[PDB]
C-alpha cells in the first residue's frame, strides 16, 4: 500500500526530536525545550526537556502527554489505522483541553512536522483557572506517572481524529489528581490521510533526572504499542 510505505519511508530506523513549548499557566511564564530521539518501529521515544526560563512552574508530570503520536507502534495487521504518520511529513495539529479535576485546565494548541529529517512538536500551552496552592501550582504531585490507554475515533468531518483520555497524577499523599483529557488532531497539509477504525494506544512512560543537569528539566522514556482491533 504505497500511503503506508511513505510513513513507512519516513519513520525506519531512529529519527532526531525537537519540542519547543511556550506556557502560560495562571500568568506564570516559561519556555520549554527537549530534544531526543524516536524508533517507531519498537513504539520508543527518549526526550529530556529542559525548562530553559529557570524554575517549571507546574509539576513536570503535567506536561507529559503535552510533550508525539507519530512514533506509535502500530501492529502490522492495523498499519492502515496509523492516522499520524499518515498526515507526514506535512504534519498535523494537536489540540487538547485538559481538565484537571477540583483545579484549572490546559489548553495546549500543538504541530507536529518534519523540518528536514527532524521530527517537531512546537506548542503553546495556556493554562487558567488554577489553585496557586493546589496540586499544580502547589508542586504537590509525584515525580512518577502510571500507564494508560489512550482511545482514538475518526473524526470524519474533519478529515481527522478525537481522542479522549483520563490521566490519574499520584499525589505525595497517597491520593491521585485526575487530569481528563480532550484532544482533537487535523491534518496540516491537503493531502489525504488515513482514518482509522476505533482503537487505542497504549502507553508507558517513565520519568527521571540526569544526574549531570542542574537546570530544571525531565528525562521521558515512553513506549507506545496500538492495539485493540483483532
Amino acid at each position: 500500500d504505497p500511503m503506508v510505505s511513505k510513513g513507512e519511508e519516513l519513520f525506519t530506523g531512529v529519527v532526531p526530536i525537537l519540542v519547543e513549548l511556550d506556557g502560560d499557566v495562571n500568568g506564570h511564564k516559561f519556555s520549554v525545550s527537549g530534544e531526543g530521539e524516536g524508533d517507531a518501529t519498537y513504539g520508543k521515544l527518549t526526550l529530556k526537556f529542559i525548562c530553559t526560563t529557570g524554575k517549571l512552574p507546574v509539576p513536570w508530570p503535567t506536561l507529559v502527554t503535552t510533550f508525539l503520536m507519530c512514533f506509535a507502534r502500530y501492529p502490522d495487521h492495523m498499519k492502515q489505522h496509523d492516522f499520524f504518520k499518515s498526515a507526514m511529513p506535512e504534519g498535523y495539529v494537536q489540540e487538547r483541553t485538559i481538565f484537571f479535576k477540583d483545579d484549572g485546565n490546559y489548553k495546549t494548541r500543538a504541530e507536529v512536522k518534519f523540518e528536514g529529517d527532524t521530527l517537531v512538536n512546537r506548542i503553546e500551552l495556556k493554562g487558567i483557572d488554577f489553585k496557586e496552592d493546589g496540586n499544580i501550582l502547589g508542586h504537590k504531585l509525584e515525580y512518577n506517572y502510571n500507564s494508560h490507554n489512550v482511545y482514538i475515533m475518526a473524526d470524519k468531518q474533519k478529515n481527522g481524529i478525537k481522542v479522549n483520555f483520563k490521566i490519574r497524577h499520584n499525589i505525595e499523599d497517597g491520593s491521585v489528581q485526575l487530569a481528563d483529557h480532550y484532544q482533537q488532531n487535523t491534518p496540516i497539509g491537503d493531502g489525504p490521510v488515513l482514518l482509522p477504525d476505533n482503537h487505542y494506544l497504549s502507553y508507558q512512560s517513565a520519568l527521571s533526572k540526569d544526574p549531570n543537569e542542574k537546570r530544571d528539566h525531565m528525562v521521558l522514556l515512553e513506549f507506545v504499542t496500538a492495539a485493540g482491533i483483532t
